């Protein structure tokens, strides 16, 4: 009954950003999102260029780049177009709608001008989505809602997660999916992206907890693994990305049957 | 039984940032925080200079400033020192500890270098605090935890709010208080700052809901009102700030008896 990524890309209610993502995931045999958690633009762009072919998405934290400029994002877009991946700015909007509108469009970062995807916490209520949508819908962007978190003590559980899902299913013109640790929506037009991923067991010293690609894609039913340190701390980041890609892709294939 | 701000500033377990804030609130007879939600540095600095004497705190969203530079924050610090108010960067950190550490210290904004106070959502678990504290404690900064929000559909209620309070009471070396709509902690060393404040009833079109200074300081027991549009959209921002200051200050005095 599970549809392939390529088939999900054609669903009637699919958002165009999700459809583009699903089509390139199927074409490239990748459901890996690189979390490019680096402070130097040159390293961001060298990673994007070398690992571009292995990834479906590159997740940025632009407010940790020491040398951010809009020109850096222009170069990143050139690579995303060349290698075919989407740019996800992991900004975690989490304010009232009137504020996030300006945070998304304006300031130094002009996030909406270069990010295909952004994410938002649902704790403020649906005004967070409505505010972002006022900017993002005209710019043909999409939003991910944070339905679960991977860190110890996360409060994004139970009824909070269910509120996130309902908020997404009510704003499907702009919300394309979730950050979660598992499948949280039964609707196949919604993407599920899962961080806290490493091939080995463990965590970090600040509350991160890791699960494997096979677990999060296979058993828990998510679509895309978001990997940072498991790739970016490795000596050979390209081979590491390929290891994560093959893991997440096989897990997806085995789930479909 | 309620202690004055000046007395709370001397409590044994008071954090130095809170003590400094409480002492200047008492000296200046102001418990008003200006939410300086503007896009131009010149307007930010003209507001800070003119309204400085009327406020205990200026809350920034630096990621909406079109013309942010570190020099703008240097000029803002000069005014905060001159007029005696604290600078609160309303960044709403809301990520895993390892990420927020870098978001706080680094990037273009170097928030920890100029903000006396920042705030954090508790949804990631206590790693968000631990990560920020790794930067902020050495820099003698403080953090506010978001225990409630003013916007329609807020999920920061019930057990979520109680988790925020517990997280604050367990990280009192760095957490100085809360963003909330009411008193949520019975411990007087913790500040309570309340946004969603206007003299008239109403809201905005993106989910903001307003309550009056008398209600939030008087009946609901909060310490400081955070006001944006009720001041910044008025023609005479100084007279508006004075109106809000007198409202919040009288409400506090009447509560003490
Ligand atoms: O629940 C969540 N957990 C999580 O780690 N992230 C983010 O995803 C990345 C994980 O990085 P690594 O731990 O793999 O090195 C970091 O950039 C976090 O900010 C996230 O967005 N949501
Ligand atoms: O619950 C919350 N509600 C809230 O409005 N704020 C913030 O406080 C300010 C309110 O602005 P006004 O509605 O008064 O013009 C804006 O800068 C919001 O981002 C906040 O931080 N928390
Ligand atoms: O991607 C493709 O080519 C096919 C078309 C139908 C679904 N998948
Ligand atoms: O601020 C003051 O001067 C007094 C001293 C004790 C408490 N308040």
């Amino acid at each position: 009954m599970e549809l392939s990524f390529g088939a999900r890309a054609e669903l009637p209610r699919i958002h165009p950003v999700a459809s583009k993502l699903l089509r390139l995931m199927q074409k490239k045999e990748t459901n890996l999102c690189l979390s490019a958690d680096v402070s130097l633009a040159r390293e961001l762009l060298q990673l994007a260029d070398a690992l571009g072919p292995s990834i479906c998405m590159l997740k940025t934290h632009v407010d940790i780049l020491n040398d951010f400029t809009l020109d850096v994002m222009k170069e990143l877009i050139t690579l995303a177009k060349c290698h075919e991946f989407l740019i996800f700015e992991d900004r975690k909007f989490a304010d009232i709608g009137n504020t996030v509108k300006k945070q998304y469009e304006g300031g130094i970062f002009k996030i909406a001008s270069w990010a295909d995807l952004v994410n938002a916490h649902v704790v403020p209520g649906s005004g967070v989505v409505k505010g972002l949508q006022e900017v993002g819908l005209p710019l043909h962007r999409g939003c991910l809602l944070i339905a679960e978190m991977s860190s110890t003590g996360s409060l994004a559980t139970g009824d909070y997660t269910r509120a996130a899902v309902r908020m997404a299913e009510e704003h499907s013109e702009f919300v394309v999916g979730f950050i979660s640790g598992s499948r949280v929506s039964m609707k196949p037009e919604f993407l599920h992206l899962t961080p806290g991923v490493q091939l080995e067991a463990g965590g970090d010293n600040l509350g991160q907890q890791y699960n494997s690609p096979q677990e999060v894609i296979g058993k828990r039913g998510s679509d895309i693994i978001i990997v940072g340190r498991g790739i970016i701390s490795a000596a050979d980041r390209l081979e590491a990305a390929e290891m994560y890609r093959k893991a997440a892709w096989e897990a997806y294939l085995s789930r479909l049957g």
